[PDB]
C-alpha cells in the first residue's frame, strides 16, 4: 500500500507508506551531533508555551525543546491535531467525510452551470477539480451584497454544537442565512427542499449509497461541505498565479539541507494548482478515501486558526492561540477522558470554521493568507506556500554549535 | 483576559496572558547549547551566595547556576519575592492595596491644590498621574526644614510589627512627625482628626464604605506614604530620560534575547508619561489589586541595595547579608513551610525596603544615587535601561555558552 | 579454531576466531568522542525508517542511531540476519547447504562439458572455482530463447513454502520451465530422472548417502540454483577488476577505520578473472574451510543486499521514505528479540529468501547485471570502484569514519 | 557580623561573613563549562592520591577532581582541616588559644627587654606586633650554643599525647631542655617557678580571667604558646623584605581572573609584615577572637608539613601519600567513621606531624629560604606577593580553560 | 614503608608506598577533559576483544574503553594479574618464592664456578647479579646438544597440574631431561640425590630449615628455573642497552604522562661517554631490582618483571608474510578466565586452574623466546609491534610497567 505524491513542479516525488508529514518529519531529528530542526515563529512560541504550562504532557517536555528546536513528540502530535480538526468523530452512517461533501458540493454546482455529464465514480469527482473550483470561485467574486462565510447562532449553547440540538436533522432557519456560498449555490437550485431537482443527492445515492439523506433534510452534511470546500477555494485561490522555478531569495524551505543523501516556460493561471491536485489531493484520497480535509491541507488549518488573533512593534507571549491544539493533547496524553476529548475536538473545530470565515471575508484573502505564512511561518514564495498547505510547516536546519 | 503593555516609546509592545516578568524570562533558557542568560553584578554575587548557604532550598541550585548564569527557578523565585514586597498579608476589609492608597493621597493632593474635580472612578485615579506627580514633588523640593522619609520608632517591638501593637487603628503620636512627606500632605489639610476629608471622599467613592478615614485607621496612610516614595522615585529617575539615541553603555538588547520573537526630544516628564499610559494604566486594569512592588520590582531592588551604601578603594564583596531577607523568604516557603516565620521574614524585607527608600529620597540629588545603583550592581546606563530595569527588576544578557 | 583471509590483493590479511563482519564493526564504536561509522545511503535509510516503527526492538535503538551513524547492535543484528538469508532451517538429514549444492552443480557441469576426472574432495570442489565458474557463465551468455532466472508458481499457499507442498519431494513439473540456468544444465545431461547422475556421483562420494538424487528431491536443486547465481553475480561484478589504482572515488579506507591495528607503483595490472581468483583462493576457500556448512549469503552478503535492492528499482527525482525494503530483516529481528514467536520467526526467514530470490531474477535478468550491480553499490551502498565491490560483497556494507566535532 | 581583611598594600580589601578562605573557594566553581581551579602540584599529588585511597570518604570524590582541578568539597575540607590544627579540642577552663599564649610570651618578652608598660587590653597585646616579634628574633639569631625547636620526649607513649601523661600539670624536666625559644625566654625570667615576678601571669590575669594559671605551674600554655610563636616567627622572617608593587613574571596569583566582575617606593624592612598585621592579623582576631595560629596562617602549617619529607639527589617523582595520612585520617574519622577517640588521635598526630615541620623549617641555616622554595616547588608561589596570600589562603588557585 | 626506585641512569626517581605500576597508572585519569591515557596495540586488541565478550566483568567494562583508550579499572587488573602470574597460591612451608628459588640457584652456580665465598645473607644473594647471570647465561651459550626450555609432560593431566601428581615430592624423571638449563646445573653439580648441595647450604642458611635439597622436594627447582628464565632474558635484552640519546622512536613521555610531578631540572648528556655491556642491567639490579625487594622480599618475578611475561605470553602465537590485523581473542583467555573468575563467579577451585593455566602459558613462551637463535632480537620484535616500544629507554620501562602508557588527546 505505498503510494506516491508530488507537490509543486520539477520537485520529488516522495514515496509513503501511509502519511508525508508523519514519515518526513521523524528523519529530521537523525543528526543530532550537528544540527537540529526549527519550524517557524509560530511553533517557536508554541515551544515557548508549551514548556511554560502547569498542566502539560511530560512526554512532550523532551530535552530538544530547550535547544533552539521542538522535540520530535510535541512537533508530530501538533501536527496530528491540526490533520484531525475536521476528522468525523459521530459514529453517524448518514454522515460523509467533509471533503466527499465538498466534491459532492462543487461538482453539482459545475454540472448546473454547464452541460456536463453528472460525475459517476468518486474518480470522476476529482477530475478537472481545478476547473470545477474556478468556475465556483469566479461566480463567488461576483456575489454582490452583505453578509460573510459565517454561521448565525442564536444561543451559547447552540455555539457549542457541532449538530442541531435537540437531536434535529436540521439547523435554525438564521443559521445558513449570512453564509455568501450557501447563498449563491442555494440560487443556483443545489440542496432543495421538498418535485424540484437535487443533483447533490443523485451523487451521493450514486457513489456514497442510500443512506446519505438529501442536503436540506439533514444538513450537517452541508456545513461540514461548506466548509471543506472554503479549505479547497483558499487553496485554489492562494496559488492561483504561483510561480516555482524560480529560486526566490526569500525561499524558506530547502530539501537538500533537510533530505541530503535520501534526495537524487512559466505556469499558466491555475496549473500550479493543478499539479498539486493532481499529483498530490488525487493520490492521497486514493490511498486515503476518507480522509478530512484539515488532512489535505493542514497549514490552511493553521493560517485560520491564526486569522482569529488578526498598532507597532509586537512580542507575543499568550498561550491562547494554542489552547485547544493543547487540550487536545492534554486530554488525550495525560487525562484520557473520552467525553472531555471530544469537547476538545468541537472546540478546535469551531475556532477553525470562525479563522476560515476572517480569511474569506478579508478584500483580498490570499493577500491575508501570504501575510500569517510569512510572518508566522517564515514562507516568502509559492514554493513555500504550497509546502506549507501541506505539511502544516517549513522546517529548517540549524547548527547546533555556531 | 490578555493585555498588552509598552516601556519606552519605539520599542515594540508585548502581549501577556498575566505577567511580563513571569513571562519573558523562561523564554531566556530555550537556546541552552548556545547561550544562557546574566542578570548583572548583583545577581552573580546572589548566585554565589546562594549556592554556599547551607539552609537553602534544593530546587534553586540547579546545574545553570555553576555555568556564569542563574537558574530559572532561582531568577523567577526571586523576583517574585521582591514583587510580593509590598503585597497585602492582614486579610482586612479596612485595608486599601499600597498602590490604592498611594493613589488616593496624590489624587487629593491635587484636588487640594487645584481645585480639580475629585476622581470619580478608579480610572480617574490614573488619569494625568505624571502631572498629578509633578505637582506632588515639585512642592515637595520646596520643603524646607529638618526631618526625612522614615518613621520614628520608640521601642524594638514597635519596630518589628507592620501594624500598630495591641490591635490599636492608630500609630504612636512620634510615628509620622519626622517625615517630610507626611508633614507636607497634612499642612495641606489632607486626613484631618473629626474639616473636610478629600482622601475618604475617594475611598467611600471607589473603595467601598469599609475604607476608614486615614486618620483613625492609619496603616493605610503608612502603605500609602511608602507606595507613593516608589512612584515619586520613578518620575525623578525618568524625568529628563531619552531613550531615542543609541547608547554605547546601552545594557539591555532585545534583538539579542527574543530573536525571532520580535526625530524629536522627549520633553521633561514625557518618558515617564509613556510608562504610565502603556504599562502603569494597562498593569492596573489586569489587575487592580497589584502592590506597587510588582509594578516597579526594580526601585525595591535599588532600594535595599541602598542600605548598603567602611573603606575607600578596591572592594570584593563575599557578605551574605543583602540577600538575608530575600533568601529567609524562599527557605521559609519553599523548605520549612511555617506561616508565622514567614510572616516576620515578609515584614523584614518590606521594613528594609522602607529604610531603604529613605536613604534613597534623603540623598540630595535622589536620581543621581539610583541611576549609580542600578549602573554598579544592575549594569543599566541609560534611561532606556533604567524604565526597564524599574519594570524587570533586571536587565537579562546572553552570554555564550562556548568562548 | 583462528582462521586467516585476504579479500584484494595488496591488503592486509585479516586474522577472526569465526566470523570477519561480527569481529571488525564493534571496533568501530571504540573511539566515540571522535568519531563514528557511516554505512552509506541504504543504512542512513534503515536507520531512518527503525527509529519510526512502532514494534521493534528497544535494544536496537540506541543514541548512536541518531548522531549520524547506526548503533552496534542494530548494524550487527542487521548483517547477520542478511548472512543469514540461505542458511537452512529445516532439520533434514537429505539436506547439503545451499553453497555445496551449487559447488556441485558447477563441478558436474565443467565435467559433463571438459571431460576432467570428477572431484573426489570437497577441496577439489573448489580447486579451480573461477575456472569452473568462467566455463558456466560464458555458456549461459549463449542461451538464447524466452524465459528468466524465476521459478514458475501455479498458486499463491505454493509461493509462501520454500519446500514442497504437502511434504512432496517434487516440485510440480512447471516450477523449474522458465529457470535459463536449470535449463542449460537439465540439456546437459545433469540431475536425470531414472542415465549418468555426475551430481549424484559427487554428492554420494563426499556428503554420504543421505543425500539424494537432485531430480528426486528437488530442494538441493532450488537451494543449488540460487546459490549458483549469487556466485555467477559475484564473478561477472570482478571479472575486469583492477585493485592498484586510487581510484578518486574509493569509499573504504581501511587506514582510516584500523588506526593503530593496521600495519601499513608500476605494478603490473590485473588479467581477466583475477581478482575473482585471489578472493576465491584467500577468502572464500579458507572460509568454507573454517565453516564447511556455511550458507551463499555468508559468503557474500553483499549480493544478498543487491538483490534485495533489485527488487525495488515515476521518472525524475525521487525522495524513498517507505519501509518496504526493511520489512523481511525488520520482521526477523522482531520475532528473535522481542516475541521469541518460532512459527513466525520461520515464516519471516522465508519471506527473506523469497524476497532475495526474486531480486536475483532481476539482477541475472538485465542485459547486462555487473553494470546495474555497479549501480546499486554505488547508489545504496557508496561504492565507487573494484576495491569497494570486492569489499562490499564481503563486508555487506562500506564503513567510513565521520567526524563527532564538525 | 560583616568584616573586611587585605593581604598586600595596593590589593583590594575583602569583605567577609566569616572565613576568606571558605567564602573565596566555592566561587572558583560557578563557570564550570569554561573554567575550573587549580591549587598547585602538592594539590595535584593530594587529588591523585585521594582517588586511590581505599578508605576515603564519597562525597569528596567529585567528577571535578578528574578534570584538572580538586572538588570543592574536597579543598573546603582539606583547608578546614589544616586550619584546625592547633585548635584547641581539651575542654579546660586553665587553657588560652595557641595564639593567645603565643601573644602573651612576645608581649611579656617585650617588656622584659623594654621600658613599656605592660598590655592592659587583648587589642595591646596585638598594637606593634611586627616591633615585638622583630625584637624576639634578632635576640633568637643571636642565641648560640646547641639545641633545636624541638620538644624532648623519653617513651613512645608521652610523645603520642599533647597534654603530659598521668594528668599532671607539668611536662617532665628534659621535655623543653633542648628548645632554644624556650631556653632564651626561660634566660629572661618568663614564666619562673614560685618571690620573682611573672610578666606573662600578669597579663593572662588582666585579660583571660584568674582560671589561666602560671606558665611554669601548668606547662600546656606554654607549649602551644612557644608552638603559635614559631609560625609568627615563620611569617615575619618569610616577609620581612618583601616587595609586592613590581609585577613579578613568576607571580602565580592573579585575582583579576580568579574574581572577575566581582573585582613607586619601595616597600622597607618590616613594612609588608605590618600591613598583613594591621589589616589582616587584627580584623580576623577582632571577628574571631579565639582564633587559633593554623586559621590565621594555614599556608605556613603546610609548609610545615611538607619540611618533614624534605633522600636521593636529582629529578624525583613523588606517589606516595604519607605526607597526606594525617589530613584524610581526620577527614574519614569526621566524615566516614565517626569516632570520637581515633578523630582526637589524628587530630594530635596532625599537630605533632606540624611541631616537626617546623623545628626543621627552624632549624635550616637560613628558614625564608627554605620557606621560599617549598612555596615554589609544591605550592606554585613565586613572589612576595604570592607568600603572602599563600599563608593566608593554604594554596594559590589558578584559572584553566576547561577546553584547550 | 615508602621506597625509592629508577629505571633508567640520567631519569628521575620515583617514590612509592609499595607498587609503582598500581601508583602510577590512576594519575593519567586526572585530566579527562584534555587527554587519555593509550598503552599500545596489543592493549588496544585487549580492549577491543574484551568489549566484545559475552562473558566479562561489568565494572571493566567503564566508559574509557570506547574513548580510544582502556579504562582505569581494565588496565589495572589486566597488569595485576599478569604481575601475579608466578606468585605461589600453595600454603606450603617448604615453598621459596620462585625469585629466591632463581636467586639461590644462580648464587650456588657461581660459587661452583668461582672461588667466590657462599651468600651469608639476602643481600649477598643480589650482590654482582649482572655478574653472576652474565657467568650462568655465556655458559649457557656454550650448552651443544639437542633439548630446549620445555618440561617434559607424558600424561595430559600432568600437564595440567603445577605440582606432581598424587602429592608426590618429584617430578617423574623424563620431567627436567630436555631442559637445556637444568641439564647444565646439574652437570656442574647442584642439586644432587643423597654430595655436598650449595642450594641446600644456602636455603638452610636464610630461609630457614623448612626449605627441603631441590632434588628432594622439586617444586622450588621448576619455580626457580622458570624465574631463572625471566632474569636470563631481562639481562640479554638490556646487555647492549643505551639510553642517553633522544631516539626518534621512543614512545615513552615522562614529560607528557606526569606534567607538574615532575621536576625535569638537567637533562643527560647525548654525547656522553656510551653505556658499556652490561651497564644498564646493573643500573636496573641496583636501582629496580634491590629496593623492590627490599620493601618486598616475596616478590615473584612476574611483580618484577611483567613485560617479559607478556613478550612470552604473545611469543606462542608467533605464519604470512605482510600486513595483518588480528582480531582474535585466544591470546587474552588466560587473564580474562582468572579476571571473570575472581571478579564475577568467585569461585576457589576455578580461579586456582586459571591461575595455573596463565603460568604454564607463560612457561611455554619463555621456551619460544629463549630456544630462538637471537632471543633479544625476537623480544625486540614483540615490544616494538605488540607495544609500541622503539628503544633501550622503552624495553627496560616496558619490562618494569608492562606497558608503555602515551597521551592521546580528547579533541582532535
Amino acid at each position: 500500500r505505498n503510494f506516491t505524491v508530488a507537490i509543486v513542479p520539477g520537485d520529488p516525488h516522495f514515496s509513503v507508506d501511509r502519511d508525508l508529514r508523519g514519515e518526513l518529519m521523524p528523519t529530521l531529528y537523525m543528526n543530532q551531533n550537528q544540527w537540529l530542526p526549527s519550524f517557524g515563529p509560530w511553533f517557536i512560541s508554541l515551544t515557548d508555551n508549551a514548556m511554560q504550562r502547569r498542566v502539560f504532557p511530560k512526554e512532550l517536555k523532551g530535552t530538544v525543546n530547550f535547544q533552539n528546536s521542538t522535540s520530535l513528540k510535541l512537533i508530530s502530535h501538533t501536527l496530528t491535531t491540526v490533520a484531525s480538526t475536521t476528522a468525523d468523530f459521530f459514529a453517524d452512517a448518514r454522515h460523509l467525510t467533509d471533503t466527499q461533501a465538498a466534491l459532492c458540493l462543487v461538482n453539482a454546482y459545475f454540472c448546473q452551470k454547464t452541460s456536463r455529464q453528472l460525475p459517476a465514480t468518486p474518480d470522476d469527482l476529482l477530475a478537472d477539480l481545478p476547473q470545477k473550483l474556478d468556475l465556483l470561485i469566479t461566480q463567488l467574486k461576483q456575489e454582490s451584497g452583505p453578509g460573510d462565510f459565517s454561521f448565525t447562532y442564536s444561543n451559547p449553547q447552540e455555539r457549542a454544537s457541532l449538530a442541531p440540538l435537540n437531536k434535529e436533522s436540521r439547523y435554525p432557519t438564521a443559521f445558513f442565512q449570512r453564509h455568501k456560498l450557501h447563498a449563491m449555490m442555494a440560487k443556483a437550485g443545489l440542496f432543495p427542499h421538498n418535485p424540484a431537482m437535487d443533483l447533490v443527492f443523485a451523487i451521493t445515492s450514486a457513489m456514497f449509497g442510500s443512506d446519505i439523506p438529501p442536503f436540506s433534510a439533514y444538513q450537517w452534511n452541508l456545513r461540514a461541505g461548506i466548509v471543506a470546500l472554503e479549505v479547497f477555494i483558499l487553496a485554489y485561490g492562494l496559488l492561483e498565479f504561483g510561480q516555482v522555478a524560480r529560486g526566490h531569495p526569500n525561499r524558506r524551505l530547502n530539501l537538500v539541507s533537510l533530505l541530503g543523501p535520501k534526495f537524487q516556460p512559466m505556469l499558466k493561471r491555475g496549473q500550479l494548482f493543478s499539479f498539486i491536485s493532481e499529483h498530490y489531493i488525487i493520490p492521497t484520497l486514493q490511498a486515503n478515501p476518507n480522509a478530512p480535509v484539515s488532512f489535505i491541507f493542514p497549514g490552511i488549518i493553521l493560517a485560520a486558526l491564526e486569522a482569529r488573533s488578526t498598532p507597532g512593534p509586537f512580542v507575543n507571549l499568550t498561550g491562547s492561540r494554542f489552547n485547544e491544539i493543547f487540550e487536545i493533547l492534554n486530554q488525550q496524553l495525560t487525562f484520557r477522558d473520552p467525553l472531555a476529548l471530544l469537547q476538545a475536538r468541537t472546540a478546535l473545530r469551531l475556532a477553525t470554521e470562525e479563522g476560515l470565515d476572517v480569511l474569506l471575508s478579508h478584500p483580498s484573502p490570499p493577500t491575508l493568507l501570504q501575510e500569517i505564512i510569512k510572518s508566522q511561518f517564515g514562507g516568502g514564495d509559492d514554493y513555500d506556500r504550497a509546502y506549507f498547505m501541506v505539511l502544516g510547516c517549513l522546517p529548517v536546519v540549524l547548527a547546533v554549535v555556531p
